[PDB]
């Protein structure tokens, strides 16, 4: 389907058991949530964009759920201020922009 | 056209006769740019980003063109890591998401 952007393009997601509230966003490399328990090894990492740099720690292979698909990508965990779906994951689904 | 999220959706714009590189960010509310001059008079908006909030310079009803599609909205001047182009200006070249 189409999606418009007169408003922010929000979409909630299944991941780890739990639903939560995310925005499908292409200015975003990779997809960042809020403080969550995932499982499997992480790594350290730093992300900034404006404002500055969050530390968060990088899960990778994640199962998520987004549009009635199940996309396997990568999760940035932190103290981001709104939960974000970055092209990473976008890309599994097949989203594009267009116009 | 169609635009894939591969890789970053960095397009050519165009603002005060010059052409810059921007970033199609749906994540963003508003159009952010990196400091440089514009006309007229400007007002104070203060914007929150991932790593926190920063001050920026709000302009209104700038031209600007976006994959050469002309638009005349507002613009924020400030310290961004790159050029973005928001909702705002999204939704007057009639860009969307679709999967
Ligand atoms: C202090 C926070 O206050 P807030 O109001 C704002 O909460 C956000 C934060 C981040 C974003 C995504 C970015 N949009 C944003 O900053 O928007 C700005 C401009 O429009 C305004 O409206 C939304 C917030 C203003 C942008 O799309 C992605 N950034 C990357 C890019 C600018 C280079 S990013 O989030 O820093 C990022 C994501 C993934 C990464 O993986 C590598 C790296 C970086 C949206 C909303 O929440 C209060 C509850």
């Amino acid at each position: 389907p189409q999606i418009t952007l007169w408003q922010r393009p929000l979409v909630t997601i299944k991941i780890g058991g739990q639903l939560k509230e995310a925005l499908l966003d292409t200015g975003a490399d990779d997809t960042v949530l809020e403080e969550m328990s995932l499982p499997g090894r992480w790594k350290p990492k730093m992300i900034g964009g404006i404002g500055g740099f969050i530390k968060v720690r990088q899960y990778d292979q994640i199962l998520i759920e987004i549009c009635g698909h199940k996309a396997i990508g990568t999760v940035l965990v932190g103290p981001t201020p709104v939960n974000i779906i970055g092209r990473n994951l976008l890309t599994q689904i097949g989203m594009t922009l267009n116009f």
